[PDB]
């Protein structure tokens, strides 16, 4: 249940849930989610400064517009 | 059900089951998943060929010894 658990729980999901091949998923998945994460962090030693507003912000940045 | 919404999943599962609270969580865990993140992406560039071998990877470069 560590955090290297959770997150490759995260990566199998939505490998499942869009259907990605193996090929597919291991050329793509690191960086995507590499860049998840670094948006995240840069947006918390940019801006928020609130939990809620930590997670929030990180949807608003990978915005459906 | 995008690859954002899991990542916060993995997070949130993190921060609750280590009882980890908001302002060492806003401090502490965006720094701790870029870094798996990167360490993932880094271990595909360099050496894994498979998924199966991409996932375990990760897991044994964060290991108990």
């Amino acid at each position: 249940h560590d955090a290297v658990d959770e997150f490759i729980n995260a990566v199998e999901t939505y490998k499942e849930v869009e259907g990605i091949s193996d090929k597919d998923a291991l050329k793509g998945l690191p960086l995507l989610f590499k860049s998840i994460a670094v948006v995240w962090w840069k947006g918390v030693r940019r801006d928020a400064k609130t939990w809620s507003d930590a997670l929030q912000l990180l949807r608003d940045h990978f915005s459906p517009t």
